[PDB]
């Protein structure tokens, strides 16, 4: 006759490592770590992104013949664009301050084309002849779409004085372009003048720009350059404009309202008809939990990245194939609990009280854990150029260094609490061991196996007696008086 | 008769959460996050500031009419500055690298205007017509007071060559600025000669200017523009201009002495004749606590920045089992017994066990405190239109540092309260142990943390308990017939 | 009559600090913050330095007379430059985008100067005058050696148009220079023309060049300038210069293949002809250790810095459950028992128990040493006078992580160190109570951790009770009357 106290094993193969013992296995475990995604591209936060196929954000918006002439798309929360972007800017040259104007538009809460210099705007100049090879539209010469790249008419090209006011309530982003010639007769054969200038003008802006004409080499089949410079008119502000060669003249222009900043993501995976607050190159992340280790350059509240492939923490107990030896497999409706024995029959019993008390505690610490790390802002990728390997190299410290204070914490927190969990588990059984000490003082004897020598009989009845803590200690004083022997 | 131990009780609703254990109240406790400031603007390490009121950095060393003409103070820590300064470049214009002047200029330990070439230095140029509407003084058109606008005498400019070798020991800044006129005829108008330039240059600087004549938009009512640029003199060097029109020369310039940075603070508080440490937009802290969330942009040997109401440490007991709770009665330890006796009942303390722990949590909440390092740092954002790459930058560095700082904070304080609060249990049971084995059966095991004396004991025998001195031998005899 | 548990003592002077208690005299410690270094520059895993001496990196890839040798290393790791190189531009001037230049040749796989232009293509020009006394060799005026100052022939300077095509597979480093002359009559007596241009062309570069003929100050005796820049020429690309006059053109260039990234570092110390993962300023660390405290500018794989002195872990007992404990005889364990009987008296030691007590202990040294990720970094200073804000951003970045790393490290230290003096005081708690729990009824408890055998037990039993193997039926309540 005796009653036992012990602790839950099952068939669980999860390990998990503490501080002082490594490959422990424990009854239940959760891992800390999400590595699932999505594979596609979704929604941020209920806005679409804007998914550059094979083209840049320079040919897009200077309309490259090559790129959807309208996206009619007004908002977006990321811009999507390849890693190597193929159309990109077909005449050879260069857009100033591109990282930054892509900064500006990676995310964009109002964007509409609209008409803002007519080619009747031009009576003395030629609008149909400025077209090149590199730029071609269905094999046939053409040029970007929202620019006008102006030449001679009738042997003479008359200084060009032209403004806008910008009448609407919205900002512009305005783009324009300097022509630079390869030779004199060149320049004299396209703008009848031999020397050249642009001038802009704003409230803000005061620009000289002079072609340069020199010995280049040839890209896309042409040995000139165009550069292309942008600025954003603000409401009641007028541009304004004077040049007599060289002027590739805006066209179009953009309304920009502009709310939040993003960053231009390169991938290839497709849309995905999803929603994420999450977004990584590879996939997007639904998840809560505090650490991932998909990507690091990720868009939206995201988990903090770790150099981590696992980080399990226990919510559970020692398996088994020290007074209490190790863990009863047959005890399948408890964590903590007793057996007994008696001369009617044997049996498994759980203590409801103790289980649930550790089971709300460890929840609880996994919550914790989890849940302190409501700190989840914005994020952004890469956007430094090839002169700006000093500021990249700043951004590479940082997020190194952020790399490895997040693993160095996260993974000796897991090992620093799971070392208390399993002693958490340890000190619940010896105070239920400790309860029946009490409860039985000397009409049972310590046997230190975790178990207690009746040495009165308990029916299956006086077993719930020690249990549900209603055993009456004098009620068989007598009789374990006598088995003294 | 018995003998019981039992752990404090106080009047205290502070509550306290822990790792595995929420709501949990508490006898006593510390909150290691500072949350309040002074609402004044101070001086720093015993340095005042320099508050520009309703001007800009621009405006006040060119000489803005609008803004004060002296430098009251030689040095100071910060510089306050206003959200949009309303006296600013009067006439419309910019001033070359201007974050970085500003970033220059936001702490200096000397400052010192100095006359370097006097309006005498112009002879055949006129010293006293280049003023505008767009820069007034007291109803009259002006212009900014440590430049000057040559403009032609008797129709002709002569090309300016003039040099000014420092020798005033220590470095010299020098602003010179470019006009750009409208159109052809305003140019003439001005300065005789049609296309103009102008060349500066030191051991350092090899510059030329010329300017861009161009349709602009009306500023302040201008459509001219006007450039400014600055250098630094070394104390042996010499600055050479040479110009035949649009002009702006130097008249006055500043003698630098810098020893130290510290960024531009954008406030509109009011300056309290107070000293700090560590100064917010918002007011200065006077604090050792590690934490704090006041204000992002600090400036000083300031508390972490954290994203926290309240991180408050327990250092007490579990408020009001196995004890069956807390001694509301108990007023004079943390840990005490109950004697229960016919002779006497009343509350005693463990003097040493108690001052052991007081002393603990002590050292506990005061390592907290103490191992934390504050470096002097001036958080500013610095950073024009065309720098937000950079700007983007700097908010993922000072959001992720938030994000630690309060991810650590937070756990911490969970993770150390759990010990906390089994820290006091064990040594209770400590003394349950003392007790318990003193007395084996002459003692009586009831359970509750009480135990049942078979004995009859004096209030001297209850002493000796508590001072370790029971002699079971005394009246074990008693217990052996009173067992029946 | 007696038998005891108890542990470990020794003769230690090691103090350890821990959450609650400071200056915790314990037996065995380790230091996790590492403090020494060999003090010479050293290899960076098998790849030498460039040890720049008293020459900058424009002077070295320039080719300036005075730079002590002209290339000699094919592959580096790092460079060393002093901090304020002798050498550097012997001509007055400046080197476009120099810190980006810098940046890339930090580390460099493959590096070969090559003759691209020879002398022999410049037939109506003069290549042998184009010497300077501010470049002075050995008594005489000489110039830079990778650059040629082309000057007139025949009182003419006729148009330059010449085009290199890059033949080779690697990039090529091309760079080209251009002369600020003083005076219209300088001018003409070295070039021959007035106005004078420089025009570059590649597949991406479109540079225009004019001089700024203009009063400056003097530098080395010039007041003339040259400034040069540079561009990296890719494998078919070819460059095409044109030229009126004020060229200095390229004579030589260098084959580049760039596959990483590292610093430059400012150092006076010497190569040691030694191989380390960490490189500072002041010396090498080859270490495990996951702190240290030497320089905060280190090149390689390297432990945090942190501010602290000393972080030691404690992984053994306190030094003067037994109550006085402190058993300075026991030598081979750290739990073990005291026997007492008329064969004598002797300490013995448990052996599982002490073992995994090691086991635990070093186990938790090496998983805070181990569990830290360390990527190559280079903490470098790149940012000239007009970038002190970036140069902020990187003062804060790294002053932020030291206080991450200094706080959470200390903390760390503390809590694990108490935890495990503690977690130790379980141990020798949970042998007390496997031998008082065998003992049931034969023995009693002295309270100062040891056991009153009343029926006298001898060293043959001692074993017995040790072992866990103590039979209770074999030998009991032999002397009840022993207590009487
Ligand atoms: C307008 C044109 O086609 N010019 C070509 C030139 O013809 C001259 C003619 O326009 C003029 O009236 O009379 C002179 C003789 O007095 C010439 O007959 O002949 C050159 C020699 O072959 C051509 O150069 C070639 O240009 C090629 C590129 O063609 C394009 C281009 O596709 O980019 C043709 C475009 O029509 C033209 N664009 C505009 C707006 O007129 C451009 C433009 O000239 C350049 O892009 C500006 O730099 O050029 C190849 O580059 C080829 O290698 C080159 O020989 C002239 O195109
Ligand atoms: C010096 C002056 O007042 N010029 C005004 C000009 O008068 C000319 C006169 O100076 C010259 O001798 O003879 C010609 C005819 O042959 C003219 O009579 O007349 C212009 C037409 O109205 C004025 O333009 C107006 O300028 C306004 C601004 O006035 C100021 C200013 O307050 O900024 C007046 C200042 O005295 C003057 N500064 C200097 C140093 O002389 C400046 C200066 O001209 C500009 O700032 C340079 O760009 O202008 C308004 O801008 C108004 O809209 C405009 O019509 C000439 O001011
Ligand atoms: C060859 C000669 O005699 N030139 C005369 C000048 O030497 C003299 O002005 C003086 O120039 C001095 C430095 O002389 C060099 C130099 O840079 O060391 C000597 C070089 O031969 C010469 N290089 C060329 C390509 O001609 C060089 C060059 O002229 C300048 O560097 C151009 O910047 O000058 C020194 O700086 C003296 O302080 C200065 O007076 C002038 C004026 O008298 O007449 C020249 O004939
Ligand atoms: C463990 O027990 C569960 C009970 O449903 C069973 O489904 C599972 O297959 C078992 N796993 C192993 C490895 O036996
Ligand atoms: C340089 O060499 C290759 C092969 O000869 C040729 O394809 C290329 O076009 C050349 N580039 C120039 C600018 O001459
Ligand atoms: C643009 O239009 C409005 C209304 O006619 C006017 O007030 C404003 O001054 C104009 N801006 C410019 C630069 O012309
Ligand atoms: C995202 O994760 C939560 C649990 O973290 C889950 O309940 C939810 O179904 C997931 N979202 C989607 C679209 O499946
Ligand atoms: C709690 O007790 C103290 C005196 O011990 C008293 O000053 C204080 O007002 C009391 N607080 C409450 C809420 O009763
Ligand atoms: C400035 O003054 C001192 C003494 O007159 C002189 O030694 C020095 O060369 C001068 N510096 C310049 C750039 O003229
Ligand atoms: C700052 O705080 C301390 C501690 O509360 C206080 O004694 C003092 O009055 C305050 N004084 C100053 C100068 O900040
Ligand atoms: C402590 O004992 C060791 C021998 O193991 C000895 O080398 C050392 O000098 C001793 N230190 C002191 C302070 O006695
Ligand atoms: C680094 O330290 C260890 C231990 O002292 C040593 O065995 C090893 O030789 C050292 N390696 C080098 C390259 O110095």
């Amino acid at each position: 006759d005796q009653i036992c106290i012990g602790y839950h094993a099952n068939n669980s193969t999860e390990q998990v490592d503490t501080i002082m013992e490594k490959n422990v296995t424990v009854t239940h475990a959760q891992d800390i770590l999400e590595k699932t995604h999505n594979g596609k591209l979704c929604d941020l936060n209920g806005v679409k992104p804007l998914i550059l196929k094979d083209c840049s954000v320079a040919g897009w918006l200077l309309g490259n013949p090559m790129c959807d002439e309208f996206i009619r798309v007004p908002e977006w929360s990321y811009i999507v664009e390849r890693a190597n972007p193929a159309n990109d800017l077909c005449y050879p040259g260069s857009l100033n301050d591109y990282e930054e104007l892509k900064h500006l538009l990676s995310r964009i809460n109002h964007f509409e084309k609209i008409l803002i210099i007519p080619k009747s705007s031009w009576p003395n100049h030629e609008t149909s002849l400025g077209v090149s090879a590199a730029c071609p539209y269905q094999g046939a010469p053409s040029f970007f779409r929202n620019v006008v790249w102006l030449i001679k008419k009738n042997d003479a090209y008359p200084t060009i004085k032209i403004s806008y006011n910008n009448t609407n309530r919205e900002d512009l982003l305005i783009l324009w372009g300097i022509h630079h010639s390869n030779n004199a007769e060149e320049q004299t054969n396209l703008y009848k003048n031999p020397t050249t200038y642009i001038s802009v003008g704003t409230s803000t802006l005061n620009q000289r720009l002079v072609p340069k004409i020199a010995t280049r080499s040839q890209v896309n089949g042409q040995r000139g350059r165009m550069d292309f410079f942008w600025t954003i008119l603000k409401p009641d502000d007028a541009i304004h404009f004077e040049s007599n060669g060289n002027f590739i003249a805006p066209e179009y222009a953009y309304k920009i309202v502009k709310k939040g900043d993003s960053t231009i993501m390169k991938s290839g995976v497709e849309y995905g008809h999803c929603n994420t607050k999450c977004q990584t190159p590879v996939g997007a992340i639904n998840s809560s939990m505090p650490f991932h280790n998909i990507h690091p350059l990720t868009i939206g509240e995201c988990p903090k990245y770790v150099k981590s492939n696992k980080l399990v923490l226990a919510t559970g107990l020692r398996n088994s194939p020290g007074f209490i030896e190790g863990g009863w497999q047959g005890m399948v409706d408890g964590w903590y609990g007793y057996h007994h024995s008696n001369e009617q029959g044997s049996g498994y019993a759980a203590d409801k009280e103790s289980t649930q008390k550790a089971i709300d505690g460890v929840t609880n610490k996994v919550n914790s854990i989890i849940d302190k790390m409501n700190t989840q802002f914005e994020a952004v990728g890469r956007e430094f150029n090839n002169l700006e390997r000093r500021i990249e190299n700043l951004n590479k410290k940082m997020e190194d260094g952020f790399l490895d204070v997040w693993t160095y914490n996260a993974e000796l927190l897991v090992l620093m609490e799971n070392e208390r969990t399993l002693d958490f588990h340890d000190s619940n059984v010896k105070n239920l061991y400790d309860k029946v000490r009490l409860q039985l003082r000397d009409n049972a004897k310590e046997l230190g196996n975790g178990c207690f020598e009746f040495y009165h009989k308990c029916d299956n009845e006086c077993m719930e007696s020690v249990r549900n803590g209603t055993y009456d200690y004098p009620q068989y004083s007598e009789e374990a008086r006598l088995k003294r022997e």
